[PDB]
């Protein structure tokens, strides 16, 4: 449902050939939030349950509303948390495919995380999928030190937050169409890009 923790959970001998990676918005519950069970399911039935291990950003990581408003659109004990679960999947799945995504506030974590992360690592996730991207105006829809042809915004028209404000209005209410098929669609397409079939 809610939590997953598949990859603090797995055995390092027995690892996911996947390992997604993903945080929540603002509120949200458990370590999924709204959208995130939606895109797990379609990454399970592409990889099957033993293929890919779904693992939500909890921890340090309380999504506060009002972490909206510092520098890098999250506190730093989030992008802390963020960071160390990249870190222990490269540890402990050496081999494995990463892949990357966030939803509101989320987004905006992942975004730090990855522009924060050892380049090693980095270049390990084949594909990230950011939904209401509070930082679209000002990164001009891009993570820093990250490949475009690696990344997918979803920005509705009329979601203020795509456009430079901390405003919540309906469109950012209104993701679950995308969380359904364009975003597993295009995650399974970039780790089918570099693992083949």
């Amino acid at each position: 449902r809610t939590t997953r923790d598949d990859l603090i959970n797995g055995n390092s001998a027995s690892c996911a050939d996947v390992i997604f990676i993903y945080a929540r918005g603002s509120t949200e519950t458990g370590n999924l939030g709204t959208l995130g069970p939606s895109i797990a399911s379609n990454l399970e039935s592409a990889f099957g349950k033993d293929g890919v291990w779904i693992q939500g950003v909890g921890g340090a990581y309380r999504a506060t509303l009002g972490d909206n408003a510092l520098p890098r659109g999250t506190s730093s004990a989030a992008i802390r948390e963020m960071l160390g679960l990249f870190q222990q999947a490269n540890t402990k799945c050496p081999d494995a495919t990463l892949i990357a995504g966030g939803y509101s506030q989320g987004a905006a974590l992942a975004a730090a995380s990855i522009e924060d992360l050892d380049s090693a690592i980095r270049d390990k996730i084949a594909g990230t999928v950011l939904f209401g991207y509070t930082k679209n105006l000002q990164n001009r829809g891009r993570i820093p030190n990250y490949p475009a042809d690696r990344t997918k915004v979803f920005c509705n028209t009329g979601d203020l937050v795509c456009t430079g404000s901390l405003i919540v209005a309906a469109p950012h209410l209104a993701y679950g169409p995308d969380a359904r098929g364009p975003a597993p669609e295009f995650l399974i397409e970039k780790v089918r890009a570099v693992r083949g079939s």
